[PDB]
């Protein structure tokens, strides 16, 4: 099913899952049985973060053959305007419906590339029209001004997204307030929450230095305190995320997207603390 | 200044207080002498709850202390020709702002009936204003997060905020709410039917036990359970039920801020300090 139509269709939150590539082939077979018994959940969608572009397209298949609905990563970094055409005809030949359009980290083109997400997206409509559902990225906490954030992702927007899922954040307050920067600028689609709860002490320098969330001071303090304890860091984490999304419920969020270590529990276990294990 | 025109000049949140009427002339030159100690805060502007002729006074008086007034006009218990005058007023007296709203019943009574040659609707108020007097005035209406008692239904009542919207508002002042999240689904809301316009969250602190009743069944506010469970164990300590109430406000309006909302607008009592606390402990005002 298209995640327009699952969106619209208001049958409670929609929760779904991003994976990562795994690091070798006993940690692929260990993402798909993971895969299996996330069906507990009933997850909405399900996706692995793309570099691996024959690998991207096979995981689509696997996650098909499973009877879960594949979100199939694509970026422009590093491939030609014909490379990105190419896997984008892959993917939607083997039944995908829905397509998260993404720049990728390096920002250089590749000589005979896209530059932006949004080039991507215009080429999937250009392509596919409405026979397909297409998401971006939205930075809550930008990058240049906020302000001229939000202009770039209006301009993704009108090139013709159907939903948005946030970059990962920690303090609610920063994606309540994209969300008011996107209603002050007529932007209506439905924008998810992405969620990634702390596991681990060395996760913070990413965090702040590659995805630019920032760290409430709260959090912060508990963690750097428990720094040398890996019980507790996962503990501090799980918490925080659940008290998050417990907010972003109240708040009337459509759904929230929880970037889930392949081999870690820790989005389940907000899940199941949260009563929301069917 | 026209308050859609501070809103679009973007230049950080607008702060704005509402009082009350005085109860007898010592209290209206107290609130007079804390209006003009207000001016060094510089705030947006500034507003007394709507006595048809003392309002226009106010609003009047609220202009000779160089404070920008935000005038309150209802419907309710007046003619169609009744409310058209006090408007007339409130423009002819260089009044910009005017806040179109129904009104409550009268004092002890629960069931809202129009005057029977009188508006039924904010919305009816508001297409006078923009019919009569056009971009001359700025105007707003009352949103609510949480639904009006009266609405059936938080999609009806939203329906019914984006026709007074679409009736011409240039923004909205919500309703009082303890619980941001319900301030934050309405915006999602709202975002969601298409309304772009600016939506001022409407902050008053709990300064008394008592005053729970009014909020939840006359303003429609829900109580977060922990706040309602503290307020329930310390209903004779007016001394710490203020304490309660400035700590959850300063709670509130922190998270609100850090949300870069366009402005807040604080409920404050005459004679309450409650306001002045929370604007303190953010560090608004020197302590
Ligand atoms: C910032 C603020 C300031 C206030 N100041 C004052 C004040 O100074 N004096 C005072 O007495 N009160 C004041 N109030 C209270 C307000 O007047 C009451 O809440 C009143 O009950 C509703 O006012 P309103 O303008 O929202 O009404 P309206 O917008 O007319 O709504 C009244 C009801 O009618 C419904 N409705 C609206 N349009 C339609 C339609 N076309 N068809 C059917 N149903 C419809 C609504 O959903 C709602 O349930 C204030 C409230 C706020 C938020």
């Amino acid at each position: 099913m298209k995640i327009r139509d699952l969106l619209k269709a208001r049958r409670g939150p929609l929760f779904s899952f991003e994976f990562f590539p795994p690091k070798d082939p006993e940690g692929e077979e260990a993402l798909f049985r993971t895969l299996e018994e996330l069906k507990a959940f009933r997850p909405a969608f399900v996706s692995i973060t793309y570099g691996t572009r024959e690998r991207s397209v096979a995981w689509a298949q696997r996650i098909q053959s499973l009877g879960l609905n594949p979100l199939a990563h694509l970026t422009v970094a590093g491939q030609s305007r014909k490379e990105v055409a190419e896997v984008l005809h892959r993917f939607v030949e083997s039944g995908v419906e829905n397509l998260l359009a993404l720049r990728g980290d390096p920002f250089r083109p590749h000589p005979e590339g896209f530059r932006y997400a949004a080039e991507l997206v215009a080429l999937i409509r250009e392509r596919y029209g409405d026979r397909v559902s297409v998401g971006g990225a939205a930075y809550p906490e930008g990058h240049e001004s906020l302000e001229a954030d939000l202009r770039h992702f209006k301009a993704k927007v009108e090139a013709g997204l159907d939903f948005a899922i946030t970059q990962l954040f920690f303090n609610n307050a920063h994606y309540f307030g994209f969300l008011e920067r996107a209603r002050r600028a007529g932007i209506g689609i439905p924008i998810l929450p992405g969620i990634m709860p702390v596991t681990s002490y060395r996760q913070l320098r990413r965090f702040t230095e590659v995805c630019g969330a920032s760290i409430p001071g709260p959090l912060l303090a508990k963690l750097e305190r428990h720094q040398d304890d890996p019980k507790a860091v996962l503990e501090i984490g799980v918490e925080h995320a659940v008290r998050q999304v417990a907010e972003l419920l109240e708040a009337g969020v459509e759904g929230v997207h929880f970037y889930t270590l392949n081999k870690s529990p820790a989005t389940r276990m907000v899940l199941e603390r949260l009563g929301l294990r069917p």
